[PDB]
């Protein structure tokens, strides 16, 4: 789109938040972060519900960057993603 | 349970909006109605731009007037009818 | 070789040379980092931590330093690396 | 820090290390004689890497023994000279 | 009358003094300060490079320093003590 | 050593030398004629410094060994006298 995340960053996100989560720390939370939590029931049946979320974030997205995905996973805890990212 | 649009109503849009319309009749338009128009650019990458709509629209919902007041709104009257009718 | 941006830079310097910052300032930093052997030349800097950012830029590990300030509380910097 | 290297030496050896006539024998070996290899871009952007080089060392300097990695890289490299005068001034 | 620092005499002395397998000891320090003819006298005290050191001393005048000597020291390798000096 | 002083003259020298005096006449003198008088300092410090001094004169002695060097050194401090004693 007018914007999209680095291949190996999505990968990164997609395989770490896809795991279905029995404390609600998957990609639930990252739905939430982003406000698209009304739309949990259609993220559920994908394959990648991760992926479906990104995808719809970098829609939204105009010619910025990846601050309030990197913010969103913060308050999420996920430390090694932030890592990850700021690595590659 | 949950909001489920019937899948023969769901079918029945997917053909009369996923379609070519010069005047711009089609899914866009639907999008906008629904509030989801902030992600047309995902929407036009899919196989069937208004399933995926239909589908996003269900999740966050039930009333289906809210949609038949939609399609009234774009003049799909024939369409309309033709559902009623089955 | 490579380049840490200079508002970040400027962040976490002006974090680190902190006095108030006694306990999660350039000396753990430094430690994390594996430069320990050289505090007392880092402590005679008015910016300890500008010279420990130095080092680490030439020593390119870029994961190292995110990790380091990760373990060190400093969220917000992170970010500003991630983006 | 515990022992400086005093002015009038550590001057005539950063001349001498710092010289681009010196290649195969300046700063660069005299990094890698004190296992600071690891560290050479960031002495190179120094107008002095060789100043640079021994700031740290002398900041490694924990006690007598440590200063025998210099003497023994300043031997190696020719410049005994300078180590006699440093055992000529404290 | 010039001296040298106490602790630096020790080193050196009990450096030198013990025989050296290859002759680099008190014995060629002599040579270096060209005190060659006087090796029989040097050994024939508690500690040969003592009197050596003592020598030294005496002949170094009343404002000089360890240059003769570190530069002896140099040429025998002995950066080991170039150093406790330099210390 | 390739050559000893008998002690008996040896003591007649030192107690002779060492004894200071107006004269210029003692083991300060003899260094001078040894060439050793850059190692003044040292024998200052000794108990009996006459008696360093042959210990060094008799070091650097080469095989023919002879006194002659050190009674023509006394000769030449006016010890004459001292000579023909050493003569005996
Ligand atoms: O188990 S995790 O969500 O910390
Ligand atoms: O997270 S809410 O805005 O769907
Ligand atoms: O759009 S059509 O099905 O009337
Ligand atoms: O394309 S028609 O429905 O205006
Ligand atoms: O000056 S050197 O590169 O031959
Ligand atoms: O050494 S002599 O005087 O018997
Ligand atoms: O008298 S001088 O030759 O030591």
């Amino acid at each position: 789109y007018a914007f999209k995340i680095p291949l190996s960053i999505r990968q990164k996100i997609c395989s770490s938040l896809d795991a279905p989560n029995s404390r609600g720390n998957d990609w639930r939370l990252l739905a939430q972060k982003l406000s698209m939590d009304r739309y949990l029931n259609y993220f559920a049946t994908k394959a990648s519900p991760t992926g479906v979320i990104l995808d719809l974030w970098e829609a939204r997205q105009q010619d910025g960057d990846l601050n309030s995905l990197a913010s969103a996973l913060e308050e999420m805890g996920k430390s090694e993603m932030l890592v990850a990212m700021a690595t590659d």
